């Protein structure tokens, strides 16, 4: 037979290893050469293993690359000019690669140019929360200074877009080792941890969704009208750089002005973490001065879009998605995904062969330049936004499967919370002392829901991978799920190695998963959950748990505007329309929920499946949020705080966010009101998608 | 049997004669009690007739009325500050409705406020073209003027926006004989001609698709957050007002300073028609002075909403729709289509009672407030709009059936055409001398097409009815019908009567169709398309002639381009991208038919059926065209200088409109080619919606 069970026992561990290290062998860094290569062996195999059509789609986008042949460094300068220490212009490769070229060095994409030079202020993860200490409580001010942030907590777009309105010229970031050195592990390559040497690369863009910074609303194709770069979208002000623990040491060890104001901001360094500005007595006429050359391209990327056409919904389309391109070997980011992604296409391509094939058609897809702002994913959708709009069924995005081996990590829509669940309940646990029992098991009893006794903890989507414009931006129902550890104060932080030099097929093999059981699990929940979307005669959504969690959502939205009762009854703020919308669509959730478990006839049938496909579309307001034109969706959106985090009612969030900072009561708490008027609306449009549709 | 025949067999003249009478005898003026009457009744009678359900859909939104105790007027004033003429306080009533109360005088819908006193300037129809011959040409400056205009050729609310750009402090609106009294034609009572005391009301409005001016983007619902009055959207800035021609007269008759430029600015009164700006030398210390004292005001509407759910396709719509209210009677507007419309529901309500019902939804609609900016229809598109978005097939509007009694007028979609073109060659000519002919044979004799010969003319769709967002927003395909005149320079510019009191029951019985064949022929013509519509197996939509019409635009913008080569030499603008499109488009279209043609198998019908519904649904831009967010087509707008008329490539036809006057030609031709872009984009994206699914 061809089930669910045959194509989950036809995916190998051993296969994904064998993916795994091809995939690893050399960079593929987005723009080069050699991901281009990477490109074609995969629509060259994606063929060999069954799929209908395998095309490349290429895109020529804004990327950013360091020069060559002048790199970018931090020093300390003395009075008289000279640099008396200079950070290091690459991490130490690690063993066997100290031969491999085009190693990228370490450098914060998209960073303007410039060589600013001043006193250093010390701002801790430099959240809002951080600069609000500094600037409301010690009286500290960034203006002109160059911030030294550590990374961790938060999108590091955040603190730099932080930094810059603080007034900072110029952002130094570092791995501190609290956030990146676990107790009792060895460093890199002798254990899983980050040494001092080791630099985590990445973005620093601001992009809210946009896609390519040159062409936002549209596909940036041969065409294509491009913005001049001053009108570019999400592009950062000041120059930043990041450098690893030995180096930071350095920077911070002669800091001097305040003490850190509280235990809250101090690392594992031995220094003081004082906030500063500038250096201690002796050290006072010292500067600190950044040398930045990088330079934004234009630059040809690929996506690898392959597909497995539906025997009777072929204009229902079930995406698996995830990125191809890496920082450097992307030993977990991203080849620990595409791996798994490979097995699956090669396990459904083996049943095509055998005669079968989906009820809706599956698209797979390798983005491309997903590290420099999710640009394949976004490109791809604004240039196929009517088809996905139209028959978008559901999107699993692919990226890392394992970030830790302790137990299960997923976020997605509610839509598809039980189709989790009754998936993991039929999968075999990979953990130790679990032998027998189900995934669902191991992972309710290692990762509780908050909520309920007895079922797992699932959050919510936010944005840092290439769901976003699906989700956020198209309405498409989409989740994600793979392996992480148990360090919960560092769950938006990345594991110690992330992208570092250190990431390779070594570090996943000997230190992560030697027997490849951790991504076999994660390769059974992404391809099983596809198989699902892709095969199941109703669509595996459950509208109800979607009135659950607005319920919750409306709850929380409620109990902040209540930490200010005397403002909601001078500016008659009431949530009454809100809790109104979410009432009726419960009720009207349940009587769909009736009818579709009552309901031979396929149109009945197909308009049901359209009424489930398009109630995560409901949620779309097209008028999008506010000064966020690309993040459309009502109930999420990244939180404007940290990128990585999606934040429940975000119009309603964001008005009511520091509103007692506002100059302007009247004219803030309208917003307020203007943005539960919003989302009671958008609840109660989306609940009668669900009623009688005549 | 029950099929279309059955259907058209069943319409009467005298049950539309008997609607009509029984919808005209007292005012329908939107936001009155009279008008909420009439709704309960149409409400009472379509449940009656036998439609599933019909509901009453109501929303609070801005009107606009004069003060019953301070009344608006204008005066000729000397320089000791005495009115020594006045304008009239009402119009004559007609002949035994001197006694019905409740006759709003004539006024101009949401003028502000004020008594601004000054010198006229005669502007003529106050075109954009007028404004550059004044300005540009004559070298006359409106600034701190009153602009007097003469109605006709464009959508007033354009004229005043006009006046309010070139600085005027005021507009007098009036109806010259030219334009609105037929040679040889008696006035009302005895005709069909405007006297010298009628007066033609209507709104003043640019609200760009928005609706309720204090709601855009959401429906005017209890609960709905409203701007404050000074953000309110499409608001007039200086006061209006509109007079017959008698009052004109007075006002023309002392204008001195320049002649008229040429004979095109003179109309029909004895008067010289000189520009001015103010009085002969005599009367040079005279001015005119407006007293206008309207208030806006939250205003309950009501739309009546009737359904006649479908027997296999419930979940698709086809939407009847066309207003209620009126200005004072509604003789022709809207009641001449109010009676048809009521009519259309009565006959599909029998053959409903008979065991029938259509294979698609019917809705039937009765907007409110269409009087007042398209208020009902666009409130309850933007309550409904997920729901049309992804079910509405299309949208037949019914305003008035008659405007004239020579020949048929068409205006919708391209994917129309064919559907137009055989269900006239079916329907009887009503015409004299075609007795035994075809609708399609007397149209295509009266009304040639342009472009073909044996084919009759159908117009593009821009604005002034409740189509508009279904169409312009939304992205349903749309049309539109009525008997008219042959006055081809009037167009644009009503009957003589329009909008004001003497449109009466009488007007029609009398003078325009006595024996109510040509309405009974528009209740055909607007009720066979929906019963196609709502019945055909396949969607009667023939996207090759969506080919057809692009390659036409694309000639014509690209002729426009070319009157300015040099430019398009130096920043090399090319139209290439966009030809590309529309040649992949009509292969693909060509290809589409064929499979169309040749495909037992409902899955792929409606697979087809829904390629069919979503193409007009591809030309939407989600981002909207510039500054205007609620138009969102990117093939179709309408005319930024009138909005009666629609305009092909709107994006690009602004773009490139009086470009040789822009300050930086490097900014504006780049604007050129940017809306290029974004039009091959969406030309090709729209295409691929017809290519094989997978
Ligand atoms: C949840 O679903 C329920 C339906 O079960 C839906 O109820 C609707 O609520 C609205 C708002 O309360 C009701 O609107 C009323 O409609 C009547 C006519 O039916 C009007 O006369 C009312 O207006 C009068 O009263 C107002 C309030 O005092 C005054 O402001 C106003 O000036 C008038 O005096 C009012 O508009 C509507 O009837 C019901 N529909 C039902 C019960 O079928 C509710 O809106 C849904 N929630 C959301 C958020 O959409
Ligand atoms: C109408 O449909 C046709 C398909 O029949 C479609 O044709 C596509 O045109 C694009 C643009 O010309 C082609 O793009 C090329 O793709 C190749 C790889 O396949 C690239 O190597 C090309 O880039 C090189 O050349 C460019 C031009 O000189 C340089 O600017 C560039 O730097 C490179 O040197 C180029 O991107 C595409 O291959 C075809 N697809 C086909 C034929 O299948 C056309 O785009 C459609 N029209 C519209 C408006 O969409
Ligand atoms: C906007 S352009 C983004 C470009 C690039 N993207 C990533 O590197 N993404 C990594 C981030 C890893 C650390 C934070 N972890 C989470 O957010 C997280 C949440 C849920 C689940 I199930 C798993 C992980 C990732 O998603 O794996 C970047 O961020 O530079
Ligand atoms: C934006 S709020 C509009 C509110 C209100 N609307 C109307 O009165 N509409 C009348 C206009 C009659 C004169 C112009 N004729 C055409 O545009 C025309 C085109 C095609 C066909 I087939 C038939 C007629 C109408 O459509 O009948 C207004 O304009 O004050
Ligand atoms: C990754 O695997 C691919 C596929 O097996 C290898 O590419 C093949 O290499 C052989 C020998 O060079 C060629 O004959 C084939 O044409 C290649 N097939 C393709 C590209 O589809 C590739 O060598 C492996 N890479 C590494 C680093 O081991
Ligand atoms: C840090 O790097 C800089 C740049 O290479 C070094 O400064 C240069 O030193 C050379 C040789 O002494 C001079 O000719 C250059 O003019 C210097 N350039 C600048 C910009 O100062 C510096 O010596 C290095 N510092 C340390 C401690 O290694
Ligand atoms: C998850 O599994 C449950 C348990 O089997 C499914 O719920 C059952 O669904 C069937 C079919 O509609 C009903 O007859 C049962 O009454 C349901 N049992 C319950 C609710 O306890 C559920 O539908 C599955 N979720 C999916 C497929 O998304
Ligand atoms: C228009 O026609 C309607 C429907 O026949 C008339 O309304 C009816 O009037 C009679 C007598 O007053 C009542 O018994 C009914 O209840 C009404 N029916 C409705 C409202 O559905 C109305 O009188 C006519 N109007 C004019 C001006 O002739
Ligand atoms: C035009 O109308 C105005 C307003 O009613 C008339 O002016 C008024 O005349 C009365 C009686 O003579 C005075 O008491 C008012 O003070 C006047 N009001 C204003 C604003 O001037 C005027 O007489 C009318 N002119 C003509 C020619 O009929
Ligand atoms: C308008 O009528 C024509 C003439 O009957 C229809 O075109 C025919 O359609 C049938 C069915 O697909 C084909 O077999 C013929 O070859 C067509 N004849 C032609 C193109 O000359 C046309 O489809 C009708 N338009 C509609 C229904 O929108
Ligand atoms: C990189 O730096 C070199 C050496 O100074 C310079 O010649 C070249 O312009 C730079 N490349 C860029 C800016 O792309
Ligand atoms: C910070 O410093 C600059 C002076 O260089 C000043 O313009 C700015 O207002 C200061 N802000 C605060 C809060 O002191
Ligand atoms: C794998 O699990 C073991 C046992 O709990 C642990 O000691 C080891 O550190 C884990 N590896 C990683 C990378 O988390
Ligand atoms: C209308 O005019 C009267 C008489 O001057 C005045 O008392 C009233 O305020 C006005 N009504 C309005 C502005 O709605
Ligand atoms: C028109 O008149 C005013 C002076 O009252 C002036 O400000 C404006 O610039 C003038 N425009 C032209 C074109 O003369
Ligand atoms: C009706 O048609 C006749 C004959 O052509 C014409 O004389 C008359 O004016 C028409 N009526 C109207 C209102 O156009
Ligand atoms: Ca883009
Ligand atoms: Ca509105
Ligand atoms: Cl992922
Ligand atoms: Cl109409
Ligand atoms: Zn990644
Ligand atoms: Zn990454
Ligand atoms: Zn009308
Ligand atoms: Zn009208």
């Amino acid at each position: 037979k061809h089930n669910m069970k045959a194509f989950l026992d036809e995916l190998k561990a051993e296969n994904i290893k064998k993916f795994l290290y091809n995939f690893t062998q050399i960079p593929h860094l987005a723009g080069t050469e050699q991901n281009f290569q990477l490109a074609k062996q995969i629509q060259s195999q994606w063929k060999e293993f069954g799929l209908d059509s395998v095309e490349l789609a290429h895109y020529d986008v804004l990327l950013s690359y360091p020069n060559k042949t002048h790199p970018n460094y931090i020093s300390i300068i003395n009075e008289d000019g000279n640099e008396i220490f200079n950070t290091s212009l690459f991490e130490p490769p690690p063993p066997g690669y100290e031969n491999v070229s085009d190693i990228v060095p370490p450098f914060s994409a998209f960073s303007p140019q410039g060589m600013p030079e001043g006193d250093l202020v010390y701002v801790n993860y430099a959240r809002t929360e951080d600069f609000f200490k500094l600037e409301r409580d010690m009286k500290i001010n960034c203006s002109g200074k160059i911030v030294i942030a550590r990374y961790g907590k938060v999108f590091r777009g955040n603190k730099v877009k932080n930094a810059q309105l603080a007034g900072a010229k110029g952002v130094i970031l570092y791995s501190d080792p609290a956030d990146y050195f676990a107790p009792g592990v060895k460093s890199y390559p002798d254990g899983w941890n980050l040494p001092g040497g080791g630099v985590q690369r990445g973005n620093i863009l601001n992009l809210n969704g946009a896609g390519d910074p040159l062409t936002p609303g549209y596909p940036a194709n041969e065409y294509a009208y491009r913005r001049g770069i001053a009108e570019a979208v999400g592009l950062p002000s000041i120059p930043v750089h990041p450098i690893g623990y030995y180096d930071a040491q350095k920077l911070l060890e002669k800091m001097g002005g305040s003490a850190p104001p509280d235990s809250s901001w101090r690392g594992s360094l031995k220094v003081p973490y004082n906030v500063g500005p500038g250096f201690t007595g002796n050290f006072s006429t010292q500067k600190v001065k950044m040398h930045i050359h990088s330079t934004n391209e234009v630059t040809r990327i690929y996506n690898v879009i392959g597909t497995l056409r539906g025997a009777v919904e072929p204009d229902r389309y079930v995406i698996l998605g995830g990125h191809r391109d890496s920082w450097v070997f992307g030993g977990i980011d991203p080849q620990s995904g595409a791996a798994v992604v490979h097995e699956i296409v090669r396990s459904f391509g083996t049943l095509k062969k055998e005669g079968w094939r989906p009820r809706r058609t599956i698209l797979f897809a390798s983005w491309d330049a997903e590290e420099f702002g999710l640009l394949g994913s976004t490109e791809w959708a604004e240039e196929n936004s009517r088809l996905l709009q139209e028959r978008g069924v559901a999107y699993i995005n692919a990226d890392s499967s394992i970030e830790g081996n302790y137990t299960l990590r997923v976020d997605c829509t509610p839509l598809m919370y039980s189709l989790v669940h009754n998936l993991t309940k039929e999968l075999k646990s990979p953990d130790e002392g679990f032998e027998g029992k189900s995934l669902y098991e191991s992972w309710t009893k290692k990762s509780p829901s908050p909520e309920f006794s007895g079922m797992p903890r699932i959050s919510k989507l936010g944005s840092g991978n290439d769901f976003e414009v699906f989700f956020q931006r198209l309405g498409i129902a989409s989740g994600r799920a793979r392996y992480t550890k148990n360090w919960e104060t560092n769950k938006f932080s990345g594991y110690p190695l992330y992208h570092s030099v250190y990431e390779t097929y070594e570090l996943v093999e000997k230190f992560y998963d030697p027997m490849f059981k951790y991504h076999l699990t994660v390769a059974q929940v992404r391809g099983g959950m596809v198989f699902e979307l892709a095969n199941s005669i109703v669509l595996p959504f459950d509208c109800r748990d979607y009135a659950v969690v607005l319920r919750k959502y409306a709850d929380k939205i409620y109990s902040i505007s209540m930490k200010h009762p005397q403002e909601m009854k001078t500016y008659s703020v009431s949530f009454d329309s809100l809790f109104s919308a979410v009432k009726n669509f419960t009720e009207i959730a349940s009587k769909f929920s009736e009818r579709l478990q009552d309901f031979s006839n396929p149109i009945v049938l197909r308009m049901m499946n359209d009424q489930l496909m398009f109630l995560e579309r409901a949620f779309i307001d097209p008028l999008g949020l506010p000064d966020r034109p690309f993040y459309r969706h009502v109930i999420y959106a990244p939180s404007s705080h940290n990128k990585y985090a999606g934040e429940s009612f975000p119009g309603i969030y964001d008005a009511l966010f520091d509103i007692e900072s506002k100059v302007d009561p009247s004219k803030a708490w309208g917003e307020v009101k203007r943005q539960i008027y919003v989302a009671a609306f958008t609840v109660q449009a989306a609940a009668e998608t669900l009623s009688e549709v005549a």
